[PDB]
């Protein structure tokens, strides 16, 4: 049983700047992915629920903080890199990289990505889920969650 998750991806370039908050559409996934989680009873860390999906922002040194802090906390880090990138994720996935954390990381099918995000897989504890659609990351999510996590602590070349 997972106890905790970080869930990651874009979000400052979400948010529509006309009324202050990402549109329901954009969050509808994260929120998905938040309940399917706590409803299985594994705690969710998560910026975007955090900020209340723009209309709190944190200043840059306190986003800054809570995310590396909740990040270190979780024993999974799950996270949409972005199309286009979201520079904040990819430092997170960094921070996560580098710290030896099991990772799951979602990516969009036919979309580009980064090498140094691809080159990950078989580098780190990363399992890659390609995803046409929200439900599918859904129906494969925990199967992923479980294979990383179960690999949790063993060496790699991070």
């Amino acid at each position: 049983a997972v106890g905790s998750v970080f869930l990651g991806g874009p979000f400052r370039q979400l948010v529509d700047p006309r009324t202050g908050v990402m549109s329901s559409g954009d969050q509808n996934v994260f929120s998905r992915l938040i309940e399917h989680f706590e409803s299985r009873g594994t705690t969710v860390y998560n910026a975007h629920r955090r900020e209340a999906w723009g209309a709190e922002f944190l200043s840059p040194a306190e986003a800054t903080r809570l995310d590396h802090d909740e990040i270190k906390a979780a024993d999974v880090f799950v996270a949409f890199p972005g199309v286009p990138a979201s520079p904040g994720t990819h430092v997170e996935i960094g921070w996560a990289s580098g710290m030896g954390k099991p990772m799951v990381l979602l990516l969009e099918r036919d979309e580009d990505y980064a090498f140094l995000v691809t080159g990950l897989e078989s580098q780190a504890n990363v399992e890659i889920l390609r995803f046409s659609g929200t439900e599918e990351i859904v129906e494969r999510l925990d199967g992923a969650v479980a294979r990383v996590l179960g690999r949790a602590g063993e060496p790699t070349v991070i």
